[PDB]
């Protein structure tokens, strides 16, 4: 168990195993963290139904929400002052449609921020993924914004800008990344998730609206 | 113990408790990794033979290295591969004489890292400390241009931006911290180790050439 120690977290984003939002998810669970997990609809619900059940101990949560509309988010969030009364963190990890892209989270995490607000009264982490140009300035400046706004009643937030990962020409993407990146490999929903459970954890706390890259050193590149 | 699980590290720009990299250094330890430790002169042995031993454990090396001068370090990393045989990370912490600062480490951990190579044969992390201008910038590039020189032998370079820590007019600077900070307060020695603990695990694998500020979230202001 340990470092998540009696503590849950909302992952929102995940559909299908190869989600990248899985991979953060077991990283969590393993770091002994409960968690509730959202889907995005119809179809994105038995997917995710059956997912959080290979998943072994006191199973949790699986309500729906979808990000683009108020009342599955604000109902979904009133549920848990009123079901789990309080969590830790959120895992806003929207990367679906057109890889990601326009498409999402640049203007679902406000909200999603301002609901997580009121159910982690103790304080924690507002985590936002990046898979890898107007949209990634945007939700750049709102996390920036977003760390300062909700600093002081304990809330850090932090993103990762994550690489990217096995078929999750494209071929070349893929070599140029095992050619170039410092680490000369693409990267894994494990080093993405593994990166999380210390942003979520007690060893980040003086870590704020930091961004981490997840991209095997890609960044410091041109 | 976990996370550093047979895992070690040398930790230099310790001198007395207050420093930043004793900090460091009992984060460190705490998460079950063994270290060396370096002292830069005369006065700085003893306080360093003294602090190492205030800790439990099989007691490790405390070897003399300055950092300005080629021998003291090259003979100092060439034990290593002769006594331990192979590290897992280094800690360049200089953060002495006016501050820091003009002052050292800028030119200090190219070579210091070159060393490093020799005897950190199966990889990890060579941290390195910017405690809160053209040294800055430097060093900033240093950084980038070792990660990248580094990469492929599985060494990761990664720094910490760190802001104010209690006392280590200035009673202004403090207050000023308290106060605007996200976080709305300064840092401690304590949030600045246990953030390396996670750059030199292994959830910090694919994280190189980061640099994560250990500041309440100042440095997203301007």
């Amino acid at each position: 168990m340990e470092l998540l120690q009696g503590k849950t977290f909302v992952v929102m984003g995940v559909a299908n195993q190869r989600s990248i939002a899985w991979g953060i998810a077991r990283s969590l669970h393993n770091a002994g963290a409960k968690l509730i997990f959202t889907y995005a609809g119809e179809r994105l619900e038995r997917n995710v139904r059956e997912l959080a059940d290979t998943l072994e101990g006191q199973e949790s949560l699986v309500l729906p929400c979808d990000v683009t509309n108020d009342e599955e988010l604000t109902a979904c969030f009133e549920t848990i002052k009123q079901e789990v009364g309080t969590i830790h963190g959120v895992a806003h990890c929207i990367a679906f449609a057109n890889r990601d892209d326009q498409n999402i989270s640049a203007f679902s995490l406000t909200a999603v921020a301002r609901e997580a607000k009121k159910v982690m009264t103790e304080g924690g982490n507002i985590l936002t993924l990046t898979y890898l140009g107007v949209a990634k300035a945007s939700l750049e400046a709102s996390v920036k914004y977003l760390a300062n706004d909700l600093g002081q009643h304990g809330i850090r937030v932090n993103a990762i800008s994550a690489g990217p990962i096995r078929t999750l020409d494209f071929n070349s993407i893929l070599r140029e990344i095992e050619e170039r990146a410092p680490l000369r490999r693409t990267t894994t929903q494990e080093e993405v998730g593994d990166t999380a459970v210390f942003l979520f954890s007690d060893l980040a706390r003086g870590v704020t609206g930091e961004n981490i890259h997840v991209d095997s050193g890609y960044h410091i590149l041109g």
